[PDB]
């Protein structure tokens, strides 16, 4: 059984031994980090035939979530548990970023094709996933290659958005 | 006319007589509940003729969820004011956990069919609601039914997403 | 380069001089009212040949909330520096309210055809985006303006989504 209802009173494990309320600030952030990863995979589902060539990056960019997730879940302090390292994974951002950001022609508004506006969708999610994350910063000692590596992913999310757009021949939406 | 403008300057009513601000904790469970719901919509929506059998206890979700927006909106002391109980809506959650748990085949990641990656979308805006539920909790006496069920419930929508990629053929997204 | 990397300590900038925290009120408000313009977009993305009416007003529903999301970020006190004036986008959208409101036939679940429930997203969405208005209206000096228009905009989105449902021959989901 998947419900073991230790839950049912608000309460609930992290990474060791904590035991900590669902609203506390750590909850927070690995759950955003959570439905940020859901809603990848939501917009991982949207490509056809002529996005196919998003979706290895997508898939993989779930992984490195989940990965995110795991080091927000541990404490800094503990001691029989951080997996997460940024320098390869954001790099790899940066290249598609800068990659995306040649190939496509005011202020950009978030649409166009529903891909594209699901990776919209997908930059803000990454953005509020951030504050918390933050939030949770200026509480407890995290591993900061998360914050470092979710900053810049919702600068991928916007280039791979705008990419989207052009790879279906539809125009960035703009500012009037 | 649907516009009273009564919440213009950033007030609202609950159930009974206390105006609140709508960043009140109360306010803030009310509608993430309100949120998920309009997620189920959305989700429900999806719906095709491979997932049809999917769409009467998702609808059937939709109703318990506004119950559980009632209660939430209903302070304990109030005199002239709970509806939900969450026994027979629980356990009908956990029977199509436990259904859904033996037809269906590492970490599980969230994505797969259209619909599934919006069931786990699902799973994650209920834990979204959870937290601020528990917010609520840690503040005000509330209906701890209302905590039971939404726990319960991210776990339905993880069993039912398994489900939803089973019922077309697609494998579940593993973490690699 | 998109990225400037000044971000990757979890500060940032707004309109005038002020480096604040990511989670900081006034950078949340901000960016859920964006949450809510990705989700505008996305959901204009759904549009077909039976919902096009209503493709302009959407696009220009993300064009006011650009200017929301401007005045947001924008300190009261600050001396080089509010664009959004609230009585003409919120008359038009008293008018589509009324106009949309004699033309649909309980209370109403959020859900119907794809259009309808994204629709209705948009409403529970707009409604985060307010409350986290709210939240900083208690801290810091506000365009109220953006509030009123922000209230306004989830009854218009009820409004639409009844309408979507309409335009297509679906009824209203209703509580049971
Ligand atoms: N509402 C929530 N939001 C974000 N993260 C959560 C939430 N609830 C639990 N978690 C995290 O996810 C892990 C697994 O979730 P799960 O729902 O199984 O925990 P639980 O709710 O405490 O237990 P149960 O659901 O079996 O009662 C937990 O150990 C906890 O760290
Ligand atoms: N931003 C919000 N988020 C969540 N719940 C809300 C929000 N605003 C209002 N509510 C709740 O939903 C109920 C109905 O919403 P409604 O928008 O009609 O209220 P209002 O904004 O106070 O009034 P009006 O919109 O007519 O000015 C309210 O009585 C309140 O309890
Ligand atoms: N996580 C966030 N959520 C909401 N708004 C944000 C967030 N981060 C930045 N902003 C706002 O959006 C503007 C542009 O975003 P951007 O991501 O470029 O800023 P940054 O993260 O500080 O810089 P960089 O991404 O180049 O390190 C910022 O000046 C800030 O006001
Ligand atoms: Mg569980
Ligand atoms: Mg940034
Ligand atoms: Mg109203
Ligand atoms: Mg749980
Ligand atoms: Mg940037
Ligand atoms: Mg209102």
């Amino acid at each position: 059984k998947i419900y073991t209802k230790n839950g049912d009173k608000g309460q609930t494990r992290i990474i060791g031994k904590q035991i900590l309320y669902k609203n506390d600030p750590r909850v927070a952030a690995y759950g955003e980090v959570n439905e940020l990863n859901s809603w990848v995979g939501y917009t991982k589902s949207l490509i056809n035939s002529h996005t196919q060539v998003l979706s290895n990056e997508l898939e993989e960019i779930q992984q490195l979530l989940f990965d995110c997730g795991h080091d927000l879940a541990t404490p800094a302090d503990d001691e029989r548990h951080f997996k997460f390292k940024q320098e390869q994974p954001t790099v790899w951002l940066e290249e598609k970023i800068d990659n995306y950001t040649q190939v496509v022609p005011k202020f950009i508004l978030p649409g166009g094709t529903q891909l594209a506006s699901a990776l919209h969708v997908a930059r803000t999610i990454t953005r509020r996933a951030e504050r918390q994350i933050v939030q949770l910063m200026r509480e407890e000692q995290i591993n900061q290659d998360v914050l470092i590596f979710i900053n810049r992913l919702s600068d991928y999310f916007f280039a791979a958005a705008r990419y989207a757009n052009y790879l279906e021949q539809q125009p960035d939406m703009l500012y009037r």
